[PDB]
DNA sequence: CGGCAGTACTG
DNA sequence: CAGTAC
DNA sequence: GCCG
């Protein structure tokens, strides 16, 4: 695996950094060095040998200051806010702005945050569950709250098929998210099931918390029932049929995956998103783009050129 | 240099 | 409009 | 931060 993890971990420091500072595309870059650092086959052993791993002259520049040296000199300039910063964002629905907010209000600590700081309702529902937000749960949970979903879901239509898409369903022992997907074969039975279904667990208990609540996407806090149940942040997607092969590959993951997957298909001309996945628009652009079919995610990894990846080989 | 994904919700 | 999310 |  991670050959070089002595200087991934600094870096992984550095670009963590950078990503609680606002500066996303510093992070980005530092993210996919480490992902390309961590994969490489042999350890590093010149700055020759680091530059030419598809790393540039100032990240080589650092793996061979942390090659030479044994801890790099880049972390002793951090500035004493990142801790706090970092802190703020792993509360849900506060970024780099509000951590900045929070910060230069004089907030220190999480306490803070609960007794004199302003809070949005999802800054609160995060704030409230901060600890169980960050302890990922294990692949049998993430299975019992598919089930309990899919379940619940084909009460109301039997034709109606749910798919745990994320981690799980990339193989993830661990999965601090978990994105149902449910749709219907016929694309049209599915219009108006969402809010009863909804409403439905809600009124259980299977739901605790709601976050972001659209008429296609919801977003919450789940629980299942049992002694010692941490909560765990859900989210249940209706689209159709026709996107569904375009969305169940986005809602597998990774990030990055979907990254190279959308620069590759804008090398071909063509828009991957997690709705559909159209070519060029017309060209300032002087139309849309137009849609391809793609019923499976095989015609998808077909249409890009590209041959079929393994949901176990979509960490990129 | 300049692009790095486009989107819906919430406020 | 921006901020945070997927 | 890198790379076309
Ligand atoms: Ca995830
Ligand atoms: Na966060
Ligand atoms: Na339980």
């Amino acid at each position: 695996t991670n050959h070089n993890l002595h200087i991934t971990e600094k870096l992984e420091v550095l670009a963590k950094a950078y990503s609680v500072q606002g500066d996303k595309w510093r992070a980005l870059g530092y993210a996919k060095a480490i992902n390309a650092l961590k994969s490489f086959h042999k350890p590093v052993t010149s700055y020759q040998e680091a530059c030419s791993i598809p790393i540039g002259k100032r990240m080589a520049e650092k793996i061979i200051e942390i090659l030479e040296s044994g801890h790099l000199r880049k972390l002793d300039h951090i500035s004493e806010s990142v801790p706090v910063l970092e802190l703020f964002s792993n509360i849900w629905g506060a970024g780099t702005k509000t951590a900045q907010m929070w910060y230069q209000q004089g907030f220190r600590s999480l306490e803070d945050i609960r007794s004199q700081a302003s809070l949005t309702t999802q800054q609160a529902i995060g704030l409230k569950h901060y600890s169980d937000f960050l302890e990922r749960m294990p692949r049998e949970e993430a299975t019992e709250i598919e089930q309990t979903v899919q379940k619940a879901a084909q009460a109301f239509n039997s034709g109606l098929l749910c798919v745990a898409c994320g981690s799980y369903r990339r193989g993830k022992a661990t999965c601090g998210d978990v994105d149902v997907l449910i749709t219907h074969p016929d694309g049209r039975s599915h219009r108006g099931i969402f809010s009863r279904l909804l409403d439905s667990l809600r009124q259980e208990g299977f739901l605790t918390d709601d976050l972001v609540k659209g008429e296609t996407k919801y977003l919450g806090v789940c629980r299942l029932p049992g002694p010692g149940r941490r909560h765990r942040r859900l989210d249940i997607r209706v689209v159709p049929y026709s996107e569904f092969a375009c969305a169940l590959l986005y809602f597998t993951g990774s990030a990055h995956f979907n990254r190279s997957m959308r620069a590759l298909a804008k090398t071909k001309g063509m828009s991957l998103n997690e709705y559909a996945l159209s070519t060029a628009v017309v060209r300032a652009k002087v139309g849309p783009g137009r849609v391809l079919p793609t019923p499976t995610e095989k015609d998808v990894f077909r249409l890009l050129g590209l041959p079929y990846r393994e949901p176990a080989e979509r960490d990129w």
